[PDB]
């Protein structure tokens, strides 16, 4: 299938609810190695999402059955065999985005906007990883999920303005990632905080029709630092 | 493994939506040859109904946008191909069960209430068949389909209750399969009105365990008659 076909394939898939079938065709799509446009970008997204999100709910299912049950019965060791089955599935499809990350989508990126969101989508996957791994893996995949989140953060600071909502967006998950997974109330408070000012110093750059794209997100930035100030 | 083993995936699998294990959780159950309980009999069944009626509700969709007016070849190409993709997952799943009633399923069923279970399931599958099939192929499912049903028909009135969730489900079944798939509404309703009036007629038949089953289908039953006869 050329890609004007596997494009079509991939939206019957989506129709159909058969996201496997949807991410299969989005995978080739990708690996003829030109950029993506922003169809295609939002259905190779859409499509892992749904993915990785039905495997990731299986999982706390059965990781909460896992718990419930009395630590002897061999309920308790059908659960953990069929909780692994579920986690490698989990780890082989993060790592299939990943690599289409790693060897396509990131480096023939030729706009900002393109490279924010591959490295955006680059930390999430990682974020994914981490909640399955265990032991020092787990510690590993924190710290490829700030990488990837600091990467795209400072090619939003150089090439968008403060008020983008796609700089503002990511400065949000930032300082949340910041205050929730790496336990740094002070640096999520900063980097919130940076943004916020920035962006309110350029309020009077704004068009009146559609300011709203960005004051909205600048809302949540001073709603969280407001949380945490007083915690 | 152990049956125990494989209906506590099963069970594990369908907590987790995950109808593709769990069904073949209980193919290899069905494959140890013996015969099943009732709760073994329901997860089978719950698991096989759930993985087509997946693919069911993805080849309903996928007509659908073939039957739009399409000026792009290729694209219609690639609606007609994924269709065809979906009908054989229809097929093979359909054959599976298929073959795990023939195999399997009726002939080691020592008391009416599963044989009639099993044979309702025939009529079924046969009948998913018939919707994706083509030539003569088309007629055979579809005969065959209606052949499983009206054994089970038989066997229904002379061994259960009018009451029995089993024999009110094959009723509602084998009604439908002659209205959508045979276009008889003479014979749907026929069916439907005398499995209703049977039931109505024995309210004494009804159990506590069993009521909500048994007036749920008794209600479809109704709306069916109602809506063919409008």
């Amino acid at each position: 299938m050329d890609k004007s076909e596997l494009v079509q394939k991939a939206k019957l898939a989506e129709q159909a609810e058969r996201y496997d079938d949807m991410a299969a065709a989005m995978k080739a799509v990708t690996e003829q190695g030109h950029e993506l446009s922003n169809e295609e970008r939002n259905l190779l997204s859409v499509a892992y999402k749904n993915v990785v999100g039905a495997r990731r709910s299986s999982w706390r299912v059965i990781s909460s059955i896992e718990q419930k049950t009395e630590r002897n019965e061999k309920k308790q060791q059908m659960g953990k065999e069929y909780r692994e089955k579920i986690e490698a599935e989990l780890q082989d499809i993060c790592n299939d985005v990943l690599e289409l990350l790693d060897k396509y989508l990131i480096p023939n990126a030729t706009q900002p906007e393109s490279k924010v969101f591959y490295l955006k989508m680059k930390g999430d996957y990682f974020r994914y990883l981490s909640e399955v791994a265990s032991g020092d893996n787990k510690q590993t995949t924190v710290s490829n999920s700030q990488q990837a989140y600091q990467e795209a953060f400072e090619i939003s600071k150089k090439e968008m303005q403060p008020t983008h909502p796609i700089r503002l967006g990511l400065a949000l998950n930032f300082s949340v990632f910041y205050y929730e997974i790496l336990n740094s109330p002070e640096k999520a408070c900063s980097l919130a905080k940076t943004a916020f000012d920035e962006a309110i110093a350029e309020l009077d750059t704004l068009n009146e029709e559609s300011y709203k794209d960005s004051t909205l997100i600048m809302q949540l930035l001073r709603d969280n630092l407001t949380l945490w100030t007083s915690e």
